């Protein structure tokens, strides 16, 4: 298998967060390393497991607990939930006190586990004033920029939003779980030249 | 009556991801001064069984190019817009107006989400498809960090140009206009609060 020569198409399951986290650097990497490969990505919900066997999908990335049968996996990284708001929010502060967190208004994302973030808050007596609720993360960044709403966001998602949308963060005041993002491949392809190649490239660019 | 300034009702809205970061930002800013205690929730048109949910009253309004919704559904057109071509502000060699000849030549990111790609292929135009993603969240970053170009809806481009440092070109191929509509179920045509939300949209969106 020669990367610089290959015209193969690799297919990857990953979340939306995982999409705008992973792809940008990856594409930049590939531009110089494998200039003729093609990449396609899809969501873990449109389905998988079978597809990984069939060779329809090559790798998958996320907090996929479902996968644990004929599935090798390597941890890339963990990261924490953070609290994100516009740089000049009228009254938000870092580190945010849990007391203040209760008090402000939030946008919540329904969405990988995650999470069940909102479960832990509610059980700890903390009832957020939930002004908006969205299914996934695309609009989050703009929304914070144009309003005084705060959000509970995964750390590496925050990172890629701070500049474009002019927002900052705070360590999260509540006790929430760490986020363990993993790389998964089907055993049947453990010894596939090209697949191992992609695997290592990920491990390389992320860790 | 209804009273917006007093109401604590929750409105539920079906819309795409593009529609989410297009509509929500301005809407939330609008509501902040007009209805400060209302709550909004949004979901994807694939999410529930929308059609049924709109009858039920589980979803109040829906926004998009939803052709499925015919029959017991009133609808008003908000706007149309065209497909554009989008690339980073200093792309090494991309130009505006992009010639169809150059379009064929550069490398693209394609979004899976109404067959644009069908019409290209039928017109003999085989793009060099370096990446393919399911929806739009990562598009903006991706163009920023690479020399890839994309075929994007106009009003989506608008909200990306600043944050990610990209510009556009009128699209060199013949592609359909995009007709975005507002839909509500007949059963609720005469609902005070629903009519209120309807009008607010009609108001904030048009030209
Ligand atoms: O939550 C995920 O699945 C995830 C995936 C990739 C990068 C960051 C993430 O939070
Ligand atoms: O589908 C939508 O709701 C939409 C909204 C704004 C711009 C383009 C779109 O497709």
């Amino acid at each position: 298998f020669d990367p610089f020569a290959s015209t193969r198409t690799f297919n990857l399951a990953m979340t939306d967060i995982g999409e705008m986290y992973f792809m940008p650097p990856l594409m930049e990497a590939l531009a110089q390393r494998a200039p003729h490969i093609q990449i396609s990505t899809l969501r873990p919900n449109a389905n998988l497991k079978e597809d990984m066997e069939s060779g329809a999908v090559d790798l998958a990335l996320g907090l996929l607990p479902e996968l644990q049968t004929g599935f090798f996996q390597r941890r890339l990284f963990r990261h924490r939930y953070v609290c994100m708001f516009r740089k000049d929010h009228p009254s938000a502060k870092s580190p945010m006190s849990l007391k203040q967190f209760t008090e402000l208004e939030h946008v919540g994302v329904v969405a990988t586990g995650h999470g069940e973030v909102d479960g832990l808050l509610e059980r700890a007596g903390i009832k957020r004033r939930m002004r908006l609720v969205v299914p996934h993360f695309i609009a989050i960044g703009p929304i914070l920029h144009s309003t005084d709403l705060i959000a509970t966001v995964p750390q590496r998602f925050a990172v890629r939003c701070e500049v474009p949308f002019g927002l900052t963060t705070s360590p999260h005041p509540a006790k929430l779980p760490d986020i363990a993002i993993n790389l998964f491949w089907h055993a049947k392809y453990n010894r596939d030249p090209g697949n191992m190649w992609l695997r290592q490239l990920f491990v390389e660019l992320f860790s």
